[PDB]
């Protein structure tokens, strides 16, 4: 990937200067891979603060941003994202604008990793309260993004991170855009198996457009992930034909430990009409009420070999 930085709009280059982190401020430990996902690779990094204090960070390469036009748009979004501050939204510390690679985002290192692994771990023992509480934190972070008219596009439990205080931080907002654009219009992905279709709203699968209302659908799937302690949604449905599955009149089953009013909320998030789905503001209100009724005595028991659903 070669990016001709002299081909960027001068006013943009000036406008994003305060977001850009230079090589003398950042070491990316490329031999210390954290992992790879849908649209990038994450590495350990070391950032210097204003006082020259050493800061542990995570650095993500955005590998599907490969062309000047895509870099340009990303920079505009970087300026917007840098200004976000909310306890349930992962900070953007800055960006690396490279001439010989895809651009990087510099993120605070999240001590306790992602929410999906945190709940899946068999040595952890979450209660219904704990799981709903995590969902409330995610709803709050999404309520903030929605207030900024900022579409996530890749919301899922894997993209909610936990910091040293166990505060949930919604992560990877906006960054899936170019990967989606390319994979929707690729002769190598006509099946759609390269995309996270299990979290996508019906209308997003059909139209390739993403909105805050489509994030609400993803949030419903995220709640299902929470209440099953990280089960994979819809096993053996990983293609655009999830649309066929959905249109037969189907939704994810109620997890055994999912309270009835929370399952009602999930069904609202998957309303066929996007405009009839609750806002994140409404979701925070409703989930705060359901959360308040629990006292942390109902341990959620799951097993690796199957998903336990409501039966009695
Ligand atoms: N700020 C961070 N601190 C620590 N680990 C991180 C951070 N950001 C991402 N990771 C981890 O790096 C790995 C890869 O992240 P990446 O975001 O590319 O994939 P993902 O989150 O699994 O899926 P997606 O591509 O849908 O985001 C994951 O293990 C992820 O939890
Ligand atoms: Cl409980
Ligand atoms: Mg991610």
């Amino acid at each position: 990937v070669h990016i001709d930085l002299s081909a960027l709009n001068p006013e943009l280059v000036q406008a994003v200067q305060h977001v850009v982190i230079g090589p003398s401020s950042l070491i990316v430990h490329f031999n210390e891979v954290i992992g790879r996902g849908h649209f990038g690779c994450v590495y350990h990094g070391t950032l210097l603060d204003n006082d020259g204090k050493k800061i542990h960070c995570a650095v993500k390469s955005l590998n599907r941003i490969t062309d000047i036009g895509e870099v340009s748009q990303f920079l505009t979004e970087g300026i917007i994202m840098k200004d976000f501050s909310h306890p349930n939204v992962l900070s953007l510390l800055g960006i690396c604008l490279r001439s010989e690679g895809s651009p990087l985002v510099v993120l605070p290192y999240m001590k306790h990793g992602d929410l999906r692994n945190f709940i899946r771990n068999e040595t952890h023992n979450p209660t219904v309260k704990d799981l709903i509480g995590f969902g409330l934190q995610v709803a709050k972070g999404m309520k903030f993004l929605a207030s900024k008219k900022f579409v996530h596009r890749d919301l899922a439990a894997r993209n909610c991170m936990l910091d040293e205080k166990f505060t949930v931080k919604v992560a990877d907002f906006g960054l899936a855009r170019d990967m989606y654009d390319k994979e929707f219009d690729s002769v190598h992905n006509k099946t759609g198996a390269k995309l996270p279709v299990k979290w996508m709203a019906l209308e997003s699968l059909q139209t390739q457009k993403f909105t805050t209302k489509s994030d609400v659908w993803s949030f419903g799937v995220l709640l299902w992930e929470l209440m099953t302690r990280g089960a994979p949604p819809y096993p053996d449905v990983n293609t655009f034909d999830i649309t066929v599955y959905l249109l037969q009149g189907r939704r994810l089953l109620q997890p055994e430990y999912c309270p009835d009013p929370l399952y009602e909320v999930m069904l609202k998030c998957w309303h066929p009409k996007a405009e009839m789905r609750p806002s994140f503001s409404e979701l925070v209100s409703r989930i705060s009420a359901i959360f308040s009724t629990f006292i942390g005595e109902h341990y959620v028991h799951v097993n690796a070999t199957y998903v336990n659903v409501k039966e009695g």
